[PDB]
């Protein structure tokens, strides 16, 4: 519905989320929204809680997903595991790093 409405949730969440929340990691990722008009690139940092638009000078990992997909996720409806099974989220670069994200699919006691 709007790429902007997707990142907005990320910035609003990051500024409220905790560092210990996610897995033990720290770096930067390169997100890309696949659209018929092209591809919306976005920069995200793990270390801190910030968000930037464009292509990082040298991101740790490059992920490419569709707009619709990001909608179900960012909209707080679908789960990372679901989108992964479908194949909407494409990986490229340091799969090892990107893997840390999918790991969240697990159901542990403490995050």
């Amino acid at each position: 519905m709007s790429v902007e409405t997707i990142i907005e949730r990320i910035k609003a969440r990051v500024g409220a989320v905790d560092p210990n929340g996610p897995r033990k990691v720290l770096g930067v990722f390169q997100l890309n929204i696949k659209t018929a008009s092209g591809v919306e690139q976005w920069i995200v940092d793990l270390k801190q809680l910030k968000v930037d638009q464009g292509v990082f000078a040298s991101p740790d990992v490059t992920v490419t997903v569709g707009l619709e997909d990001m909608l179900a996720i960012s909209g707080k409806t679908l789960t990372v595991g679901d989108a992964l099974k479908q194949g909407k989220i494409e990986l490229s670069g340091d799969a090892d790093l990107a893997a840390k994200l999918a790991e969240v699919i697990h159901h542990h006691h403490h995050h």
